[PDB]
């Protein structure tokens, strides 16, 4: 269409691409259904609404980076099924919902770095294991800086990798 494209607001768009980084609290309403790629970094989100990305089951890669989240929602990616990349880094999580990564065969580049993870409380583990097991997709930089380094995420407090955590140096008390 001539002159004419399909975006939320203080966003911008091009293609299947939807850029709302740096718009600043919550995620925006109505974005494409067709988002392949999506930004929501630099905005001040210290939690998501539990399916707020359920209808986005085409996107690719998905940076949620340099926010504040607290915490994320079990399930929250569930749909993502064809997600490539998933930023996270420059948060403030402390764990991961048990199964958050699960049904993401297809990650390729994960960014889980400078976040204060809880490394003695039991809640670790599911994220301890999934490094553990998927240690060549965990990185840093991006294109030409990208580097693969699963020993970026990080216990807070120790600097101890967290995909060295195991059951037995865990206590629940410290949750």
């Amino acid at each position: 269409h001539h002159h004419h494209h399909g975006c939320p607001s203080q966003c911008s768009c091009s293609g299947t691409d939807v850029n709302c980084d740096g718009a600043r609290a919550s995620v925006p309403a109505a974005i494409p259904i067709t988002t392949q790629r999506l930004w929501l970094s630099n905005n001040q989100l210290t939690k998501l609404d539990p399916g707020v990305f359920d209808s986005l089951t085409q996107l690719t890669t998905l940076y949620l980076s340099n926010n504040q989240l607290t915490a994320l929602p079990a399930g929250v990616f569930d749909k993502l099924t064809q997600l490539k990349e998933l930023g996270l880094d420059q948060n403030q999580l402390k764990s991961i919902p048990d199964g958050a990564f699960a049904r993401l065969p297809s990650l390729t580049h994960v960014w889980l770095h400078t976040n204060p993870w809880d490394c003695q409380c039991t809640d670790i583990l599911y994220l301890s294991g999934w490094v553990a097991q998927h240690s060549s997709i965990v990185g840093e930089g991006w294109l030409r800086s990208w580097t693969v380094n699963p020993d970026n995420a990080k216990c807070s407090g120790t600097n101890t990798p967290v995909r060295a955590v195991t059951e037995a140096s865990t206590s629940p008390s410290k949750c």
